[PDB]
Parts: structure tokens; C-alpha cells; sequence
């Protein structure tokens, strides 16, 4: 079968912005997660074809991954921090929805989410 197009990382019709919170999300949160031992399966869109997961995009209709988030941050795609936090949450929830609770990928996601929550706990006040 085929993969869907990936989520957009830029859009001329979407207002763009940089805030200190978004700067923190790229510099501190994304960077910390990106270098984690278990980050790699989350660093790009799920390739359902090459991973032989024909039902993935039948079940997951709002895909998200850290590669997309990284690019969105780099492109000033977001208007605010909440949009970016929502993308992280979508990434984690998708993983928990599609996979079985005791699967390795779920434990990998759980480790990353714990670290994510630790880092966004110190999200600075907006300036
Ligand atoms: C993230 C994510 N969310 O749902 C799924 C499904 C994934 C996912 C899972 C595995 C990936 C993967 N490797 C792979 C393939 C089959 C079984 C087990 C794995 C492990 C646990 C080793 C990662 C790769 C890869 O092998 O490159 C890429 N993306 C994946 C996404």
C-alpha cells in the first residue's frame, strides 16, 4: 500500500511566530528528546509500508512525529507553545492507541513522555 503525505511543516496561509517558549521547546525540550536512546523510531513519520503495518493509517488519522515537530519549530510554523505541546501529545497518544500496552515501542514512548513532561514543567513565562 501507500503512505499518506506527511504532516505539513510550513504553510504560507498560517501565521508564523517565534516566542521565548517556542525557542525553549526547540533548544531544551526537542533537543533533549532527540538525543535520547529511544528517540529514533519517533524521529520521522511512521513508514507503514516498509514496517509492514497496513492498518496503521486506517487507525491513526492524526499522525505526528518528532521530525515533523523539529521542522515546524525550525520553520516558525507555530504561533504558540500550546500548538507544539499538542503535537508532542498527539505523537505519544498515537503510539499508545495503535500498539499493545506491553510492546517495546510503548515503553520507549513512555520513557520519552516522562522526560518530555519533566522538561515542559519548566517552560518559561512568555516574554
Ligand atoms: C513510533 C511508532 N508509533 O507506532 C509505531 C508502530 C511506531 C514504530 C514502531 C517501530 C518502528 C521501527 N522499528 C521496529 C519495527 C518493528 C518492530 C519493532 C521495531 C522497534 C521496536 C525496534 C522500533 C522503525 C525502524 O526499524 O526503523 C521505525 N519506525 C518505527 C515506528
Amino acid at each position: 500500500s501507500m503512505n499518506p503525505p506527511p504532516p505539513e511543516t510550513s504553510n504560507p496561509n498560517k501565521p508564523k511566530r517565534q516566542t521565548n517558549q517556542l525557542q525553549y521547546l526547540l533548544r531544551v525540550v526537542l533537543k533533549t528528546l532527540w538525543k535520547h536512546q529511544f528517540a529514533w523510531p519517533f524521529q520521522q513519520p511512521v513508514d507503514a509500508v516498509k514496517l509492514n503495518l497496513p492498518d496503521y493509517y486506517k487507525i491513526i488519522k492524526t499522525p505526528m512525529d518528532m521530525g515533523t515537530i523539529k521542522k515546524r519549530l525550525e520553520n516558525n510554523y507555530y504561533w504558540n507553545a500550546q500548538e507544539c505541546i499538542q503535537d508532542f501529545n498527539t505523537m505519544f497518544t498515537n503510539c499508545y492507541i495503535y500498539n499493545k500496552p506491553g510492546d517495546d515501542i510503548v515503553l520507549m514512548a513512555e520513557a520519552l513522555e516522562k522526560l518530555f513532561l519533566q522538561k515542559i514543567n519548566e517552560l518559561p513565562t512568555e516574554e
